[PDB]
Order: structure tokens, then sequence, then C-alpha cells
């Protein structure tokens, strides 16, 4: 277990007996169909994204905007791996939205801010998209999109992409009329520091591991940088002052037994204090990293879409 | 794209517009709790299983036995890992069974036959607790499991395993009263071969690609071998005549759109004309490698489920 994918399958071993809720076939489930399709966003990197349509409600109304950032450690995953499109159905239909899935460049070859600068390139992508009217080229019907209903929604390293998002508006640096991003969704934000919190010094989860996270922001930050690096640590000795940036509303959601739970609370609580800012923390007990989208048939996944539906229904 | 972790995470491209049936929110959902716990198997090597046991029939009657082998390609992988995790709650309140999960050791460091030997280490085991009532500390409270009712569930690399003892019993190498193993289940076994079949130089499925099944043959096969060697082939200039060895009833299911699919079939034909052979095989159609497992939500896993507990059923 040196390398990262062999330390992913070391595993873990449960100390204890456990017990786990599971749901079973329902006869006369109800169906909707989505529509997917991928484009290049960024030629030169051959950078591609999907696009999401539910089919259902692309007749009835115009469809807000759902960015969705991957998760990984900025180090592995894509938009077209099982578990991420998967999601992504669920996000589309769930919220009624056209959802867009980018791929953005990994680590560790290319490292920080990479992914950040592609995150970038693909609301560049949305702009020149929303003034041009190729939303019509989208598919081989017509889309209509509500391009002032933008919201841009993290998975881990995605967590760290929006907010780098929600910084680089909010401090005006960034302006895409008529394209606005109404609010954020970090889901487990994978923010770091050289400094453990206790949640990070707790048990190992199923999956993620300290040791893991520590190999993730090695192989990511650029060479020489601590865990203290503003683009892991929102708040060290890392320039982002954020009192004066006017952040746009946020969700902070994240498992009660998850490693990241702690430093993704203190974000959370140091953001409600910087004032003018809406951010809720909803913490999710007895889950751990990724439980929204490795369990999908569970009560907290279905509870988290309705939560994100509910924060976006909000912002109209 | 060079490394495994690299070329799986650089995805693929939909050439073309898709669609895709979501199964949406049910409010009142049925529940089974499932009771689980780890123990090494093999001290040496360190090798954990997982075990499983649904609380509900536990008091009803005894368990029969599945023993599930991940997938991979020999080279990534754990019990540990949600989405294998989960296909195990799955497996044992579906079909009432006590589940064993075994890890085996991974390429290109372990390679072939380590997994090999590292299953038969894992019946071995079973044995060892058959004849000692060691069924009792399995969990807090007490097991009764029928070790006259073994049966061997492997995904990819785990039906390759599957095949490897199904021969071991046939050839009546391994035999170990009071287990007997009454049935395999290869779902898209991981069987290779120097020359290609037409699927393998078919399209690209979302994950698996004709490269990346190279790749982990060349991780995973000993040094200087070639994709007809025994372990990878089937039915080359292998060893293994299998005409003369006596297996056990047999289920062979595939996606009608994978790699895979051709090469398992004529797997699957070649023993139905050996003989004495009960061999079923299953081609579920537009699904393509792990659709049971990486959407546990559709018509088609919840069917192969079924599936696997008729053809369990009819063993007693």
């Amino acid at each position: 277990s040196m390398g990262l994918l062999q330390l992913l399958s070391n595993g873990t071993v449960l100390r204890s007996e456990s017990i786990d809720l599971i749901t079973q076939q329902i006869p006369f489930k109800n169906n909707q169909t989505v529509l997917f399709k991928d484009s290049i966003y960024h030629k030169p990197n051959n950078l591609h994204l999907r696009l999401y349509k539910p089919i259902s409600a692309s007749n009835r109304t115009a469809l807000p905007v759902v960015v969705f950032f991957h998760g990984g450690g900025f180090c592995f995953g894509s938009r077209s791996w099982p578990h991420f499109h998967n999601f992504c159905l669920t996000l589309a239909s769930s919220l009624n939205a056209l959802v867009v899935s980018p791929d953005y460049r990994l680590a560790p070859e290319h490292r920080l801010p990479a992914a950040f600068e592609d995150a970038e390139a693909v609301l560049t992508w949305l702009w020149d998209q929303a003034v041009s009217d190729g939303v019509n080229h989208w598919f081989e019907d017509g889309t209509d999109v509500d391009f002032d209903r933008v919201f841009v929604v993290g998975d881990s390293s995605g967590g760290n992409i929006a907010h780098q998002l929600a910084v680089r508006f909010g401090s005006g640096s960034i302006e895409l009329t008529p394209v606005r991003v109404r609010g954020y969704v970090l889901m487990g934000p994978f923010f770091g520091g050289e400094e453990r919190t206790n949640s990070e010094n707790g048990p190992s989860e199923a999956l993620l591991s300290l040791d893991l996270l520590d190999k993730f922001w090695r192989l990511s930050l650029p060479n020489g940088a601590t865990r203290d690096h503003h683009m892991a640590n929102p708040f060290g000795p890392t320039s982002p002052t954020l009192e004066s940036i006017s952040l746009e509303p946020m969700l902070v959601i994240v498992g009660g037994s998850e490693l990241l739970r702690d430093r993704a609370k203190e974000y959370a609580y140091k953001l409600k204090k910087m004032g003018g800012k809406r951010v809720d923390y909803i913490e999710f007990e007895n889950k751990e990293h990724g439980f929204y989208s490795n369990y999908p048939s569970s009560e907290a996944a279905e509870q988290v879409l309705r939560i994100i539906g509910d924060f976006m229904n909000n912002l109209s």
C-alpha cells in the first residue's frame, strides 16, 4: 500500500460487528428518462463535459443549471464512471435540472490549480453557449435553459473547486452575464491542514483514511507546499481574507462520522460569522464520506437531493 | 493514461446522444437489517473476509452460504469498498444467505495464481469453521449455516476465480466435506485470449476498454505469459481438457453490450457440449459490465438477484 490504487485497495477492518438497513425490491417503481451527451469544453486539453436533460420537464419549463464537479482527490475519477454518471442521472431527474458534469485535469500529472482553472473554463464555456444560442445544438431537439439559475454542486475535490469558484465570483474577479451562479453546494468538501482536527485523528472510514487524505494532498498541491496552502486550507496564513468577499448562498453537507466533518464545520461556521453569508451546515449522523452517492437507495441520499432542491427553489 | 488508475480515470466519450431510465423516490420502502463482521482467514498474508447475515431469517431457518469474490482485474478492489459492500448487503438480504466476502492478493505485486490459492484458503477456512463449530463466534449471537449449501458467486476476476474452484472440485483435487459447493455463478467472467473476439473489437463500454483488459492481463499473468495462459484462457493450448471434469451447475450472466460477452458465451456453450454439465447462459441486452452492481436500482439488477436465488433454490 504505497501507490494510491494499492492503498485504496488495501481495505479497512471493522473493529466490531456492525448493522446496516437495506431497501428491498418494489414491484411498481416509477420511471423517468434522462437524455445525456458528451462535448469537449476545452480543446487544447481535450477536456469533455457531459450534459444531462430530464426528457420529462424539457417540454414543461426552463431548466435551471447544475454544474456537478466530481470527487477523487484531484487524482482520479471521470464523469463517465458509473458511480458519478448515476449520481448525475439522479441530480437531473430529482432536481429537474440541466446537469453539466465536467472532467478536469488530475494529479500528479496536472497539479493544482489545473482543476480550478478548468472549472473556470467550464463556466466560460457556459457563457459562450449562453450568448450564441448553442443550447439548440446541445441535443437533437431543443433545450430551454435558465442561465440566471446556475448552481454549483461539488463532491470532495469538487467542493473545493466550488469554493474556489465562489470566491472568484464573490471577489468580482470573474463575471459571466448572462450566467449567474445563485448558489454553491459543497458535499464533503476536500479541505486540508497541517494540523489535524479531532475527526481527522478519529476512526478511519470504510475507505477514507488520514493517510489517504495526506497522499491526495502530497500528489495534488504544487511541489514544496504544505496542507496549509490556500488551495487546500481556506483559512490559515492563506491570502483569502474572505471577510470582504460577498459570497452567495452556500450549503455544506457532510457525514457525521467522516474525517473531513470537523474542518468542514469550521469552514461553515467561520463563513457564518463573516456576515452577509447565507451558509447552512447540514451534518448527517452515522454517515461517512459520499453517503449520498455510495448508497443511492438510502433515506439519507434521498434527503440530500430534497435539501438541494429546496435550496435551489428558494433562489429563483 | 499509462498507469492503471490514470487510464481508468481517462474516461470514455459517447459518440452519440443517449437515454437512460432512472427510478425515483418511493415513500414507503421496505427495510431489512443485515449484520456484518470482518475476520482474518489467512494470517501469514493478513487476508480478511467479511461475513454477512440477514438478521431477519437468522431466527427462521438454516442459512445457505454464498462466497462472493469481487472484481477488478486481479489488480484492485476490496470487500470494504462501498461498491462491493453494498452488493453483498443486497446478496445477503435478497438471497437470504450468509455471505462470505473475501479479499485476495492483488497484482502486480502478488500475480496469479495468488488469488486462486487465496480463494482455496477461503474454502479451507470454511472447512475449519464447519468442523469446529466456529459459527457461534461468527457473531455475538448464534448463526445457523448449511455448509452443504455453498455457492460461489464471482464478479469479473472473481468469476475466473470461481471457475478455477469449479475445476478443482470437479477434478476431485480438493474435497472439503462437510462443505459442498452446489453451484457456481460467474458474472462477467474475466477470461482472455491473444485473439480478440468480435465484442472485444467492438465499442468500448463506459469504463471497460480493450486496452484496459490487456493491461489487467499484463499486470496479472506471470511474467512471460500470453493472454492464452490457461489462468486467463480456459480453452486454448491450455492443459484443462475439462471434457473429463464433472463440473457442478453453473450460471453465466453477462451484459449484451460488453466486451467480455463473446468469450463468456463461448465458455458457456463449450461447457454445454462437454456433457454432464448444467450450464445456463444469460445475456442481459443493452447492458455493459457490472450492470447488476453499478445500477443497483434497475430492472436488470433486481432480475439478476432473482435468477441466482432460483438457481440456488433448485439445488437444495
